[PDB]
């Protein structure tokens, strides 16, 4: 049985339940191809100056991706499209309030566009998370997801240049005994679809077997406030950040956080003020 | 039986795992008397000018304290003394490290300086992070301790003028059947000493009787970098910020920061750099 496919437009509603029961669903064009072009030309010049991936000049290497993927985060500075079209993506809040409702606010733990290049082998059967939150293996099995992973195809996702590999109903597995190639399912996706996954769906990038074929994605890890994301916004400059929405905002850390506890007291306040109310910060500036 | 007492100079690597057996320790003279007269004098005009806990001019409201409380946070920018000898504690920090060392870097979730009015009655029987973290409720029952607080005495601690209550043993607790008054010892502390728990141990401040006895303490609440922090050192000048130490840059946010995975990939990190590195972020510049 295939990966469920929804339309971002008419099943909405549809998506997270789907991903809960499923572990996976195909979001159908879930970015405009406009978008995904804009978002692309914005992109692909930080795309060919990315050192590899475990560069000695980095001080944060990445030992796991291979040494000719490239992964481009902090996104905001570079693409209007990305920091105007996709953090205001009305799909993706819909979902993620619908995920995240039992614990509260959501953010961005990365927003990344990485390039596969011709001849990548596929990565090792794995869920996300478990190089930079350990925390997350101490959860209890039942405990609602605290991140989910929408893989956006930025060119086309084909099983020959290496479509993602996704285990169905791998997300509720404690016994990890039959993880294995052989129970994999495709996602095929055309530029603008997206692959909606959680921290606990075993799936891989697939092998890419052209020789010919560069394959891209905009992969975007949404998660519970109460989670520090792997990428930080702190160094983008003010004027881009007065530019956003106060929702946009928010999802890249540029405010105060609020949990679902009946009695809440929040989180990165400044004695009971908000980030936003204390540093005056404006919204919606066109630079 | 009474909570374990330890000296902060020679007992430095039994304080943990006495508060990992016990679920409470007081460390005598974790700060020095010059260190509290110092922190006392810096914060005293803050706390006056406080609001009570649930003012109407908040838009983060904390509607727990007793309005007659007063909290101060984000005390780098009021007080020399915290960002200096407070932040950079070596007995602090080697209890953090022994705490810690299977999730990897720990930073200030808050550090508050609190003054309980006299008469301020006894609080709730509870644990912390049940008003900002509800992930910590999801956490397995045996998962070690994500966060743990130091209750510094900034006044004297007497069972008259509401010392904390802790029940010991009560960290490990699953069956709350048991949770009475009638179970609790007292932390009797004179200005200095602390009172260190975990996010589990089962605690409450105690009831103010003289009706004369104004109490003061400096909570300081560690936790993995991996939870985000209930405050927030964003509007900090970045002059204060380039006065400190990298190690309390870190415990601000102002730092990338690691999990303890064998090939981490690293948490607050800009296209593989730290924040520090990315920023050109100075340290040790007497303001
Ligand atoms: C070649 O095999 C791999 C390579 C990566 C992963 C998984 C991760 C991860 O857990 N998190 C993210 C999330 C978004 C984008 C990238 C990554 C990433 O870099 N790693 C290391 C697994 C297997
Ligand atoms: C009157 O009864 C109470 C009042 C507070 C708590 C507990 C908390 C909490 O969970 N976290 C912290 C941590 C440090 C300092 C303060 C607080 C705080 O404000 N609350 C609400 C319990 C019982
Ligand atoms: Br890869
Ligand atoms: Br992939
Ligand atoms: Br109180
Ligand atoms: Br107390
Ligand atoms: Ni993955
Ligand atoms: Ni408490």
């Amino acid at each position: 049985s295939q990966i469920p496919r929804l339309s971002a437009i008419n099943d909405l509603h549809k998506i997270w339940p789907t991903v809960e029961e499923h572990g996976a669903a195909i979001i159908e064009s879930f970015l405009s191809l406009d978008i995904v072009r804009r978002l692309n030309e914005e992109v692909d010049p930080f795309v060919k100056i990315e050192p590899i991936p475990a560069a000695k000049t980095k001080d944060h290497p990445n030992h796991i991706l291979s040494t000719t993927t490239r992964l481009v985060n902090v996104l905001a500075p570079i693409s209007k499209a990305y920091r105007e079209d996709v953090l205001n993506s009305k799909v993706l809040h819909r979902i993620c309030s619908d995920a995240f409702h039992v614990y509260g606010d959501y953010w961005v733990l990365m927003g990344a566009v990485m390039e596969l290049a011709p001849s990548n082998p596929a990565q090792p059967l794995h869920r996300d998370m478990r190089f930079s939150h350990p925390i997350v293996e101490y959860l209890k099995p039942d405990a609602p997801a605290t991140s989910i992973n929408f893989l956006v195809a930025l060119s086309p996702f084909t099983a020959e240049n290496g479509a993602t590999h996704v285990i169905l109903g791998s997300h509720k597995w404690q016994n990890l005994s039959n993880v294995s190639m052989d129970a994999t399912v495709r996602a095929l996706m055309n530029p603008g679809d997206a692959l909606l996954i959680t921290d606990s769906t075993i799936h891989c990038g697939g092998a890419e077997t052209t020789g010919t074929e560069t394959r891209r994605l905009l992969t975007i890890t949404m998660g519970i406030s109460q989670l520090t994301p792997l990428e930080s916004n702190l160094a983008v400059p003010r004027p881009v950040i007065e530019s956003l929405t106060p929702l946009a905002q928010r999802l890249l850390g540029w405010a105060s956080q609020r949990s679902a506890a009946p009695r809440d007291i929040g989180l990165l306040t400044i004695r009971g003020n908000s980030i936003e109310k204390t540093m005056n910060l404006k919204a919606e500036q066109p630079l």
